[PDB]
């Protein structure tokens, strides 16, 4: 167990709450099963590592220098679900498949915690909590992406937007890809 | 894959953010071992299953028939981790170790989710999501432990608080002997 400095990495299906009260069981596990398989395997192209999942939440962290990575597996997970949406038809359960991403920098404890009935390798710091709140805090963002100033610090390649300081308070960036093209809910009941 | 009912465990660590931003490493990790000891072996102990460790969160399940048991459990925590602290001088900083405990009730569905690269159990249902903000409702509230009325569906043992509505909306209840005995943060900044 030591101290060492990552990025941490959080995404989630928007409106899943919603989703598993209307959709069947069958539709609700192939379109967390396609979720799933969307995630991990751009994480993994890029070097990141997938953690763990936590029902529809998964969660993944970058070395400390691979900031450049972990935006271009968020952006590559948001362009790979806006041509899913795009492949299917309107009454498809999947063209309702959206998505929030939180990224976070900072030290973190790395290092297998717990007892003796239960050990698990185990992430502890601020940039954990962090990154879980801008991944919920893009459900009220227009951009289904979200991160610290310290996942920033890949400047020559993308147009960085500052969204300001928010819940101490932290600042916010974003990119303008990451733009979303309430509703969402309003959308998932109408045509289911 | 199938949908079974079941009683979903969530429990944090209150203030764990301000915790790791003024203690030093090594005393960390004995406070969040202290956590996770005591709440494994006492859910194990009731027949729960620790199913993973999220930073300092305890995620547990038990049977739908279990709910005597979560109760049980909560409350056995929160009386071994009052015990903790009235055992140790002030200047430890066990004696700032707190906890918020939600409970739900509800249809999830168990299998094994994910693809090839990452296979892992995982609970869908708005059961896990419910427990998870019930935990996190603690915080504003002055009981540790904080469930809904399908984990109250036991009524001969406890005196049951019934805490009103809160966010669709659930209804929130608890016990009086969860009575907690922001306050927390400016403890631990004048402590430490």
């Amino acid at each position: 167990p030591q101290l060492v400095e990552k990025i941490i990495f959080f995404s989630d299906i928007l409106a899943f709450s919603t989703l598993t009260e209307k959709l069947p069981v069958n539709e609700v596990v192939i379109l967390v099963n396609r979720y799933f398989s969307i995630c991990t395997r751009i994480i993994s192209a890029y070097g990141g590592e997938v953690t763990k999942f936590i029902g529809d939440c998964v969660m993944a962290s970058f070395t400390k220098e691979q900031g450049d990575a972990a935006i271009r597996t968020s952006l590559d997970i948001i362009s790979e679900l806006k041509q899913l949406r795009h492949h299917v038809e309107a009454t498809n359960p999947l063209h309702l498949l959206y998505t929030g991403i939180g990224l976070s920098y900072g030290h973190v404890i790395e290092g297998n915690m717990g007892s003796s009935l239960k050990m698990d390798h185990t992430l502890l710091g601020d940039a954990v909590n962090v990154a879980a709140r801008l991944e919920a805090l893009t459900r009220q963002l227009p951009y289904a992406l979200a991160f610290t100033a310290g996942v920033k610090k890949c400047q020559a390649q993308w147009t960085f937007i500052n969204l300001g300081a928010h819940q101490e308070a932290i600042e916010v960036y974003t990119v303008n890809e990451a733009q979303k093209y309430l509703q969402i809910t309003q959308l998932i009941r109408q045509t289911l």
